[PDB]
């Protein structure tokens, strides 16, 4: 399949050089995945997500996104314009406030929810957890979501923004889980993301268009927009077949464009997330 005129991301993700606006990707498009939001919440009425966004869990007085960020982050994954994989289910899990903040406790609680959770639902293709969230290095929220890997979960999460080493915020530093870095659409890493060996690989995340609430759309900028670029692509693969929840992260990795992003710093991978669809 080909979307034409698509955000730069998604062209990105499918091809071999930077500078195209088609995305090319199989047809199945992960349907029968499924992907878990676990941040601000979804806004699920928005026309881009067809009916296959749901809210399953809020920690706060509304399970409505307040806020828009977990609506970008799920219209990344998934919506039928901008996302990666265009069928997958989406769930949204609250564990941020309409502010965009969270305790860790919180966090961790989503974390444990979902590795629970999809236990209720249906997922024959696999399970993603895109986490465009963090803060500073938590032995505890690492745990946690190297539980969520282990429990059957490909867990993508955001390096941070803070153009540092990210071996300093979690769960960023969790070696065990998909840590995303960032980079813009002419193949440099983007200014603010962090870096450091315990990245996996990078994604699209400097001005990404996606869903916003209010039945709107936006393009805004972070780590936060590279780490469901990377959730969606590992739920088309899964529903490709071609790889599992705990192997994922290393296909991502093997399978990705290599050498091509300037501005890695010496010891951070040179690895930009690509699908390999061959039309």
């Amino acid at each position: 399949a080909a979307q034409t005129n698509a955000p730069w991301g998604l062209a990105r993700i499918s091809s071999t050089s930077p500078g195209t606006s088609t995305y090319y990707y199989d047809e199945s498009a992960g349907q029968g995945s499924c992907v878990y939001v676990i941040d601000t919440g979804i806004e699920a009425s928005h026309p881009e997500f067809e009916g296959r966004a749901q809210m399953v869990k809020t920690y706060y007085y509304s399970s409505r996104d307040g806020n828009g960020h977990g609506t970008h982050c799920a219209g990344t994954v998934g919506s039928r314009t901008y996302g990666v994989a265009k069928k997958t289910q989406l769930f949204g899990v609250k564990v941020l406030d309409d502010n965009g903040s969270g305790q860790y406790s919180t966090i961790i609680a989503g974390m444990d929810f979902v590795a629970s959770d999809k236990n209720n639902r249906n997922c024959p293709k696999g399970v993603v957890a895109s986490l465009s969230l963090g803060g500073g290095y938590s032995s505890s929220v690492n745990s946690a979501a190297a539980r969520l890997q282990s429990s059957g979960v490909m867990v993508a999460v955001a390096a941070g923004n803070n153009n540092a080493d990210a071996r300093n915020y979690s769960p960023a530093s969790e070696p065990s889980v998909c840590t995303v870095g960032a980079s813009d659409r002419y193949d440099r890493r983007s200014s603010f993301s962090n870096y450091g060996s315990v990245l996996d690989i990078f994604g699209p995340g400097t001005d990404i268009l996606s869903t916003w609430i209010g039945g709107s759309t936006r393009s805004i900028s972070g780590t936060s927009m590279a780490t469901p670029h990377v959730a969606g692509l590992a739920a088309y693969l899964m529903t490709l077949g071609k790889t599992t929840a705990a192997s994922a992260c290393r296909y991502i990795a093997d399978t990705a464009n290599k050498g091509d992003l300037s501005n890695i710093p010496f010891g951070t991978v040179n690895l930009l997330a690509y699908n390999n669809y061959q039309a």
